[PDB]
């Protein structure tokens, strides 16, 4: 059977805590009140989620309301449980209140308005600095739910909301979020497509926070090299490949072969023979200007087949690329 895995950092935060902390199925959930919230516009529609920017009548506080889809009320308890656990934390978004639609039944998630700018948009005004500034944000909201025995698991662009103005960032939608349990076998269909890590492509099922250290590097590279996203694959298969023509076959094979992995028949078929690249392949004059010897180390520390090699949220944040910060 494949070999099992343990985090190098917060491997028993859970053990240690009452069944209270991590338990969610025995979470009460308590609804506030839905007329406290009048609706304003719509700002967006996720997989599960609708989303609209509402005012909060009580006090003519701009809020967000988050209506889910309740198709599985066990994940509406984890969502909930998670965001009260990390409550207060640094660019953790801040769950406000939890409401009910009475009359279809509709849970939502109301929290802190973030005046949100999109990536393709930011990306013209930001320096240097300002990568590793907001590099150092994420960060501190991975070091923190990491700390707090949770796994964020779908670290991206869409779930990381910046108000440059005030240069404020908040890590948002906690859906998929899960409590970190050493010798646990998780679900691998987590994640976005390209920002899923090796271990979720080869299913490897004792996975922990590292994971979002490899969707992390996968932002970092995208914003550096100005590729979004880096690896484009075009399904969960195609993604290994697209990682495997960056990082050479050689070392995915000796990560196979590390866990004793037992590799899908598949990839016979598409995986192929490719080199590990250098980092300043990548190099560009449309992208040189957020490109520095400190940057592609920091990367390549990031980007490791190897769950267990990658550097932890605490160890990215001693590298030299945020000495500046
Ligand atoms: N506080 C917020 N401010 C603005 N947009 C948000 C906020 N929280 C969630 N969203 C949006 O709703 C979705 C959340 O999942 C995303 O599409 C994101 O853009
Ligand atoms: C600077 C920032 C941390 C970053 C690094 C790498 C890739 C993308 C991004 C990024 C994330 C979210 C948003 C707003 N939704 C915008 C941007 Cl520019």
């Amino acid at each position: 059977g494949p070999v099992p895995s343990r985090a190098r950092v917060y491997t028993d935060v859970n053990t240690h805590r009452p069944s209270e902390y991590w338990d969610y199925e025995s979470h009460v959930v308590e609804w506030g009140n839905q007329d406290d919230y009048q609706l304003v516009r719509k700002l967006g529609r996720g997989k599960y989620s609708e989303v609209f920017e509402a005012i909060n009548i009580t006090n003519n506080e701009k809020v967000v309301v988050k209506i889910l889809k309740p198709v599985k009320k066990k994940k509406i308890k984890r969502e909930i449980k998670i965001l009260e656990n990390l409550r207060g934390g640094p660019n953790i978004i801040t769950l406000a209140d939890i409401v009910k639609d009475p009359v279809s039944r509709t849970p939502a998630l109301v929290f802190e308005h973030v005046n949100n700018t999109d990536f393709k948009q930011l990306y013209q005004t930001l320096t240097d600095y300002d990568i590793r500034f907001y590099m150092y944000e994420i960060l501190k909201a991975l070091d923190y739910c990491h700390s707090m025995g949770i796994m964020h698991r779908d670290v991206k662009p869409h779930n990381v909301m910046i108000d440059h103005e005030h240069r404020k960032l908040r890590l948002i939608d906690w859906g998929l979020a899960e409590f970190y349990h050493p010798g646990q076998e998780y679900n691998v269909r987590v994640a976005s497509r390209y920002f899923k890590g090796p271990e979720l492509l080869v299913d490897y099922q004792m996975y922990d926070y590292s994971l979002d250290m490899w969707s992390l590097g996968c932002m970092l590279a995208s914003m550096i090299f100005r590729k979004e996203p880096f690896f484009h694959g075009h399904d969960n298969y195609d993604q290994l490949v697209r990682i495997a023509k960056v990082l050479g076959t050689e070392d995915l094979y000796d990560y196979i072969d590390k866990y004793n992995i037992e590799l899908d028949p598949r990839f016979n078929d598409i995986l192929g023979r490719h080199s590990r690249k250098r980092w300043e392949r990548f190099v560009h004059s449309e992208n040189q200007h957020l490109v520095s010897p400190e940057a592609l180390d920091f990367l390549d520390k990031l980007l490791r087949y190897d769950h267990q090699s990658r550097l932890t949220a605490r160890e990215a944040m001693e590298h030299p690329y945020f000495y500046t910060v």
